[PDB]
């Protein structure tokens, strides 16, 4: 039996598995209407990877393939999604998507690029700023399809095309709703091969979250915009790499200074890859940087943790 | 003594260390006139970063910090950086630049987000397109900032702000160099701490790169953009977390196919973080996409490989 183990990373040296963009923060926070059901950045304690989640960071939120033009006020363009091969999407495998295809609602906002333009055709003219949402009726990515609204650039037909993500945007009537789920299908079927909902089942216990602030191209005045994972991009890798046996539901770990090995808190991390907290209401955790999680012992789902 | 292992990936598991893309090839030239020192993707076998090498793939060639307007027209606006991490630059730290700062010259496109706006201010009006190039005399990242020139959007004084990478440009006078290192404090001073270059130093032997093509924004019209690294980051990162004794100064490793058995090619893995093969000429490796590389032992200096 192979032993179970964290990596060693701070909390700063670890990126999100649904944006690539480091984790800033730890952050606890109730469930309260919302069901946490992410898609990336879902593996199983023993390696099993769930959902949309693939190994590279690099990846999420990434699309390319080729553009056709479409009539359309809004998606001025569609994008026909291909793998990083060049072959076409197979919407037959067993996903709700492409992996690494955005989980939240609402507007991604990138950049694309397509075929080199000479020198003289000016400044950053192979870059296209394009906003993908998902409210719009072309976002069925697992038929392998997706929408692009232009803003700066003039987006080419039928040339094959890379799409760089940024961020996220709201405008006046799509917000920002990062637990809930697109249709990868659009409105033609439902959602197929998703990784469960997740949720504290022991009272007194919340979810711990791993924190960005996504940059946020339009609205969201005089706020951040957040993207809350499950587990660290790096987690995800580590657990595909060991495969270690899992000999419990849930594993006990202790976030210590890694000087004196003295333990800050603990918390549950469950066999279905999130992490619970004893700790009531929101709460952005205050912690030296040099902390990490190590891996204690194995117990059980009712295990009654010290309050943090 | 700790074993020295290598993570099991395929290349196209394999993040590039000195862009933040995938690796799409493997890739052997002679040095003819380049001098190979770049300063992403540096790692000795043990475990010590070197040059401006970080871990997040998601924070090479990012920056971020406070903007300040600048009368030039070229360089409209300049960012006062902090680390990647959001760490406070300390020009006397012992690197040659902040970690992450772009290891090539040329002008490197992204895009800068700012204080969020009102809904009603437009689409991606938080959006603003970049070049920062490193021949201009506002490129000094050592002292602490680097000159932005805006081509879509109003960049606003001083506000925190993040630039996210996308590829690069070739204007009329500003080649890609890959390996032309920046000079990280301008005229002022020459470049600090920097990672030693490589070569091949036994009969017979190039460099090995593992290769991706970087989106270019402008420029280079029937050409492909490539940047090469030394190590994918992934390796970077595994022999940061192992911390493997160094059993001599060369690791033999060989690139198989797991089906057959076969081995494609053997290597040296170096110590100081960088790979050797038998081969003369300009090579772009004709392998399988489920090949992965194996560590075999540790071997002396005047090994011999069999050509590739």
């Amino acid at each position: 039996t192979k032993s179970f183990t964290l990596p060693i990373l701070t909390i700063s040296e670890m990126t999100n598995s649904r944006f690539p963009i480091p984790i800033e923060q730890l952050y606890t926070a109730p469930n309260e209407t919302n069901v946490v059901q992410c898609q990336n950045g879902r593996c199983t304690l023993d390696g099993e990877l769930q959902g949309t989640t693939q190994l590279l960071s690099s990846a999420i939120c990434s699309y390319r393939g080729r553009t056709l033009a479409n009539n359309d006020s809004w998606d001025q363009n569609l994008l026909q999604l291909s793998y990083p091969n060049g072959a076409s999407y197979d919407p037959t495998d067993e996903v709700p998507a492409p992996l690494g295809t955005q989980d939240f609602s609402g507007i991604l906002y990138g950049v694309l690029t397509q075929d080199n333009v000479t020198e003289g055709t000016g400044e950053a003219k192979n870059a296209k700023g394009i906003y993908i949402s998902t409210t719009s009726g072309k976002f069925t990515p697992k038929i392998g399809s997706i929408g692009l609204h232009s803003i700066t650039g003039d987006v080419h037909h039928n040339q094959q095309s890379r799409f760089t993500p940024v961020g996220i945007a709201v405008n006046e009537n799509t917000p920002f709703k990062q637990w809930v789920l697109p249709h990868y299908s659009g409105s033609l079927a439902l959602n197929t091969n998703l990784a469960p909902a997740v949720a504290p089942t022991f009272p007194g216990e919340q979810l711990l979250f791993f924190r960005s602030r996504v940059p946020c191209v339009q609205g969201l005045h005089g706020q951040d915009a957040f993207i809350d994972c499950l587990l660290p991009q790096e987690w995800v890798n580590h657990f595909y790499q060991e495969a270690a046996p899992s000999q419990t539901d849930v594993a006990l770990i202790r976030f210590v200074n890694p000087d004196t090995g003295r333990t800050l808190f603990e918390a549950k991390l469950h066999r279905s890859g999130f992490i619970t907290v004893s700790h009531t209401g929101n709460y952005p955790l205050v912690i030296p940087p040099n902390g990490h999680f190590r891996f204690d012992s194995w117990v059980n789902q009712f295990y009654s943790l010290a309050p943090m």
